[PDB]
């Protein structure tokens, strides 16, 4: 029914529509994120160390903040964007609070949820910092578990950037 990513809508941190149709013809590493998490440190670093590193061949990382696991994200977007920049100098784009579970979990990631499943094909999100790999069409490619690794997620975007 959908097709990628890029039919569907998001808000970035400052509560306007986010263009996000930039993105395609590229890969993406989209996080769900919290700023009180055992995985924020690790999660950012990974998620800049990546982005930073895979910048100049158009790969981007998008930023989802949610408050569902354990409410690790109490913050406004406008306090989730100052510590982010301040800890951990990520300058990839972050978005504004969403839920990525239940009745009101963004239609986006029902999508990529369905599309690439956790374990023993649930689809539910289990915690913050999960990542979802996409590829240049705007599909899902892999979902990767929180505390994913730099060198665990570039097994699957190494040969997805040399395509196409």
């Amino acid at each position: 029914a959908a097709s990628s990513i890029f039919d569907f809508e998001v808000l970035d941190a400052d509560h306007k529509p986010y263009n996000l149709v930039q993105h395609k013809g590229s890969p993406l590493l989209i996080y769900n994120v919290a700023s009180k998490c055992g995985y924020t440190k690790g999660g950012y670093e990974t998620a800049t160390t990546l982005y930073n590193k895979y910048k100049s061949q158009g790969f981007t990382v998008l930023a989802f903040p949610c408050n569902q696991f354990g409410g690790q994200e109490p913050g406004n977007e406008e306090e989730i964007k100052e510590f982010v920049c301040t800890k951990f100098k990520a300058e990839f784009p972050i978005m504004a609070k969403i839920n990525v579970n239940g009745e009101n979990a963004h239609p986006l990631y029902e999508y990529m949820k369905k599309t690439k499943p956790g374990i023993l094909k649930t689809k539910a999100i289990k915690w913050n910092f999960t990542s979802f790999l996409i590829d240049r069409d705007g599909v899902p490619v892999e979902r990767f578990s929180p505390g994913a690794s730099v060198k665990d997620i570039e097994k699957k975007l190494i040969p997805l950037l040399e395509s196409t």
